[PDB]
């Protein structure tokens, strides 16, 4: 059999989503997510103008060969745009293979290792009081894990605050919004949030915090130690990690669990963080890090050091990615947790899927393939609309890490 | 002053080139290269649909701030497409600053450290005999350094062979050409090429060889040792380097100089190769690794360990890049060598530049800015044409590294 077409579909049912649909001369087709928040059209071009033309005529059953073809063949390796394109192709090909096998994707990966998939929700407030209230709401709904983010007095638009209740939509403008930041103000406030959360709700629930690249290694170590009494599930992306040695000082000084990786796109971005045992959870995703084919390798390397998966799951990852992520989560032995930000009703309608949520857990269905599809007619009713992620600047104007 | 427009210009005067032109309300403008061979339109979209809109209204004098804005602001960091876009912006802004300062770019970087810029040419042949003849031609022309690449009996289309005499144009087709490879055949043949070159021309000339990612670390060590008697200037890209530990075995076993980096896009791709002293020449370029702003940092880190610059200089790097590269080469203290593949007459006409070639050396002119400009009217006469880099497969069909 052969690939007859590899079409890119763009839609904005609440926010932008890019999808690749690989069609065959056999009839069966597969789809994959290619969404890169804030730079969506670069992937559209990468696929439409370069990768797709090469796929025509190839044998879609050869997932590994095609992955290697697009990865090595690009010559210029790795990268956000590059790997999003490769991930889209990979997801679509596994979708096709699962459909042809007549089994839901997780069965092809090795079968079910668990029943439900534990997730964490997103509690945010303008201050500690409001954030505490927010966590209680998730506890009431039956969530086992909750991420808590609070605004900080004196800081403009702290990460994860004021852009949704059951979700967080950062890309809020036609041009990047500028947010503020001050480390000292945050170091003096954040620990108090978790102190209050434990005083109010006890220690039964898993509590998470996203440091969102704001701290230096020493500052992350400082914050990590200050958070130890509160037993967090994890302190995420505490410091920029292009330099994988960045987590060394943090790991040496605190026992607060560490997580990182949502912005990683290849195993090469995390091999040292994993092998040097600097993290507890790897956050790489199916769409961000080259599909099931590559994410499997990242998860396996992590398993050697008891590092677990903690897949990123914000709204900018389409339901196609969540479907693939849940099949992955259902099988992977070293599963840790799955981030779950709820999509809009319009998004769910455009991307019919076989996965549901109940009492703090996500469940993948038994539909052959990854269980997700795209209603092209409905998708066409929501035109693309430019939306950027914010940028952060220190009080003196210094460009920082949002 | 403010940026009034950031336009992307596409042209194909012999091959594809993408250029960014930043215009200001002051009148002065600057241009930068954004060409990514084989994936050109992905960068066009990255710039046109995402980055350019953000640049409007910004102060072009703030080179560092804008670099940080586009680098950190993208959120998804690093990458071939990402850094090509950033490099284009950076080159254009330095072009503007140099013009405003009324000085050729090298003066702003710290002034002249040398007169001419030593380059190396590209000698290739279907076999050793023809390649030897080719090296002699470059020696006759006054070249001080020559890269020698030979076809290998039993191997289909060895790297750098059969696609030009004074240059090598890999992107030779509407779809990726498939070349063959066999390591044992090459290991048994390549050393003989250099043995013959030294027997024929002696040891006065610098001789280079591009391993082009074909070998494993152990095989590169083997080849490196076999090449020692011939005193090569360098053995380049001997083994894939996404894993920076890949050069360890090679460095431990041979004293043949090593070079790597044409496909790198950030200092993060080379920090360990440099700090662990695994290479002698870093090949990163102004267009591949984020402009003058970032390449300067890469060169400086290299200098700490006496590693020198050996900028990649194939035809897919436009004259805009060569102009910036020569200003960089003229100033940088740890300059090693500059690769020089000649552009077509049409390309030189579309990109008027003040640099020239003479008896083995390139020279940058004194024109304010980086000395290069683009004739938009002429550029419009050469429409974009899809062209891909080849892929390599082993004899059994295994996707390999071209
Ligand atoms: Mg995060
Ligand atoms: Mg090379």
């Amino acid at each position: 059999m052969k690939i007859t077409a590899a079409r890119v579909i763009i839609t904005c049912p609440g926010r932008n989503f890019v999808t690749l649909k690989i069609e065959t001369d056999q009839g069966v087709y597969g789809i994959g997510d290619a969404t890169l928040n804030g730079r969506e059209l670069s992937v559209v071009a990468y696929l439409q103008e370069h990768v797709a033309p090469c796929l025509i005529g190839m044998d879609p059953r050869r997932i590994e060969d095609i992955w290697q073809y697009v990865y090595r063949g690009a010559y210029w390796r790795r990268g956000p745009v590059t790997m999003r394109a490769i991930a889209a192709v990979d997801m679509a090909l596994w979708d096709i293979k699962a459909k042809m096998a007549g089994m839901p994707l997780y069965q092809l990966l090795g079968g079910r290792s668990r029943d439900g998939i534990m997730v964490y929700g997103h509690a945010n407030g303008s201050d500690i009081a409001e954030t505490v209230e927010a966590v209680g709401h998730y506890i009431d709904m039956g969530y086992k894990a909750i991420r808590a983010q609070t605004g900080v007095p004196g800081i403009k638009d702290a990460y994860g605050v004021g852009r949704g209740k059951l979700y967080y939509e950062p890309a809020d403008a036609s041009l990047p919004s500028v947010t503020g930041w001050d480390t000292r103000k945050a170091l003096n406030y954040v620990p108090k949030l978790f102190e209050e959360l434990r005083k109010t709700y006890g220690f039964d629930h898993h509590l998470l915090h996203d440091g969102h690249h704001r701290y230096t290694p020493q500052e992350a170590a400082n914050l990590g130690k200050m958070l130890e009494p509160y037993q967090l599930f994890w302190l995420e992306d505490c410091t920029p990690a292009e330099n994988q040695e960045a987590f060394r000082l943090v790991r040496q000084h605190t026992v607060t669990p560490l997580a990182v990786g949502e912005i990683f796109n290849t195993i090469w971005d995390a091999k040292d963080l994993i092998q040097n045992q600097l993290i507890d959870y790897i956050r790489a995703t199916v769409v961000g890090a080259g599909g099931l084919t590559h994410l499997r390798r990242i998860a396996d390397l992590a398993s050697l050091y008891q590092v677990r998966t903690g897949c990123h799951g914000a709204t900018d990852l389409s339901p196609v990615t969540m479907g693939c992520a849940l099949h992955f989560d259902t099988w992977v032995p070293n599963f840790g947790i799955q981030e779950y930000m709820r999509h809009t009703e319009e998004t769910d309608a455009v991307f019919p899927h076989d996965y549901w949520f109940e009492k703090g857990e996500l469940f993948v269905g038994e539909t052959p393939g990854h269980g997700v599809d795209i209603d092209e007619e409905l998708a066409a009713k929501y035109p693309y609309k430019p939306a950027y992620l914010p940028v952060a600047r220190l009080e003196d104007g210094t460009m920082w890490n949002w």
